[PDB]
């Protein structure tokens, strides 16, 4: 054009939408082992069963799907959505390593009252890492865009994991004894159950905003404490594994603490005895009981307290444990408790 | 009790191959049979929600075929590969969980899976409510199959002068209800219970929340008796010129003849109502074809024979493959 005149379109800086899409096909190809091939689709891909066919003498495929839930709505009131790949990969995966299973591939569906292809970019950034990290693949996936269905600005997240187990090797809590030992795996806060609870709690009763802190956090905000991410315990437990750790049985704590979630994997009539003082509990929890003025009694009820997984062995699998254990830096390994014949779950 | 009836539904989907699984609703499913009657067996995966027939259904208070949505939206997306469905996941998060709804829920997916032998290994529910509109829901489901690698169906040998036949749909299926609900409920002000000349007393609301049409067993039937077929594409969002587009090789169209099949009732409301142009509707809606298959025109005697027994889909020859690069309707 001739000089000295407006830019026309100034100010208004549009990328074409293929450009995100690219970015995160990138990031998604990233996923993909050997056993990957060209699949439906922008992000669609099949996997190959030759290799798990060739390794496994009788293989089941375990499957699990699970939601974040309302801890999305809390990333979206911070602004802060790199976290939360991780959290659904998570909430997904350890549901199945509980019984042995090696994860294979994942796929997610995520909802929007508005897509936000920005937004989605860093979804599909944390998600496909969170593969990666353990072998997994990532294997496809949607979206949906329904403002009437959603509250403004609110999303969610949903995830399915597949995985393979040899059926003789799947770990079902048959040979758990009186006698046998619980020990567990650190988490990082909630993880992926309770913020409705807890969101209540700091930002309609306290008054607080995400980003004020409290004693208990060193200066830490409430909401980088609240949206630290669910701990994938997929290596730790496949570390155990492959060097001959025997586990009769494990629980993933998630809503409604070990009461919940251990009697699962109890043969009758035994118990479980959990000391909850053998453990760390987070500052988020012990902030959370006495700014909620909440009995001790409901947080264990509740809660995860500190413990993400539960493993069950003979004591004599400690030291090969611990051992082993040392080198994954994001959990921490106790001894926690022991199995009973009491026929209830305990915390003393 | 409502969960016994669940988990009665649920274990009426089990084939042989199902083993017990996590927690009430828990199953897990041995590969041994799969290994024996495939040679090189691929898992085939895809995840899919209902949409925003949601909200119809929560309008009209009616779930009963909203279950078989999902399992149709989601497994329909696999077979057009040829894989066969082994076993199906769902997901259904709530405003407020209302159990006797669940259950209506479970009841259709069972079914949905039962009769094509798909077992429901596993399945989650969640209520969010500073997440959900008041009473409105999401359902999401996630389908897995298996093709042998030699089997796989892509369109790669589509040529010009191969046949379209589609199969009928019974209505919008899972597309096209936003456009659907703002069109009869925020602007016509219906109430799902009202009629139009189109739909001779039957209301807008069961017309619209006909149940989308699970192919699976139709497509099987014809893959595993001898039809050649090129090419497959679901008729989803975004009608035929969206569609089709994805099975065929560079360089090709297809041409529709609109007169070749029958357009459901509901399809010629909207297009009055909104004064939609047919040449709009064909772009943004099945028009009553739900699947597509392209196949050479000797291959239509055996779908006719083979097509007889399947009574929830009519085939048609509906059209031709191209060389003019683009989706015409004539």
């Amino acid at each position: 054009a001739m000089a000295g005149l407006k830019y026309e379109d100034a100010g208004v800086n549009i990328e074409a939408g293929n450009q995100a899409v690219e970015r995160m096909k990138q990031h998604v190809k990233k996923t993909f082992t050997q056993d990957v091939l060209t699949g439906l689709g922008s992000f669609g891909s099949l996997y190959s069963l030759k290799n798990i066919i060739n390794n496994y003498d009788d293989p089941v495929l375990v499957q699990s799907i699970d939601g974040v839930g309302t801890k999305t709505k809390v990333a979206v009131m911070c602004g802060k959505f790199e976290n939360l790949g991780y959290d659904l990969f998570s909430a997904a995966t350890n549901d199945i390593v509980v019984m042995g299973a090696k994860p294979i591939t994942f796929l997610d569906y995520v909802a929007h009252d508005k897509l936000d292809p920005a937004i989605m970019e860093e979804l599909v950034k944390g998600m496909s890492k969170a593969c990666a990290e353990c072998g997994v693949s990532l294997v496809g996936g949607e979206t949906a865009e329904m403002p009437g269905v959603y509250q403004a600005g609110e999303i969610d997240m949903v995830g399915v994991i597949t995985g393979i187990v040899d059926r003789k090797r799947i770990i079902n809590g048959e040979n758990i004894k009186e006698g046998d030992i619980v020990f567990g795996l650190s988490s990082s806060g909630l993880h992926t159950n309770g913020y409705s609870f807890a969101r209540k709690l700091f930002f309609d009763v306290a008054g607080n905003k995400h980003t004020d802190t409290y004693p208990e956090l060193e200066g830490k905000t409430i909401g980088d404490v609240l949206l630290e991410p669910h701990i994938n315990y997929t290596n730790i437990i496949h570390d155990f594994l492959d060097n001959g750790v025997d586990i009769k049985g494990m629980a993933h704590i998630t809503g409604g603490g070990f009461i919940e979630n251990i009697p699962r994997v109890l043969p009758q009539g035994l118990g479980a005895q959990i000391d909850k003082d053998s453990f760390a509990t987070p500052a988020i929890f012990k902030l959370m009981q006495r700014i909620g003025d909440i009995s001790e009694f409901e947080m264990y009820r509740s809660f995860n307290m500190g413990i993400g997984m539960t493993i069950i062995a003979s004591q004599d699998q400690f030291d090969k444990m611990q051992e082993l254990a040392k080198k994954h830096t994001n959990t921490k390994l106790y001894q926690i408790g022991k199995i009973t014949n009491s026929g209830k779950v305990e915390i003393i």
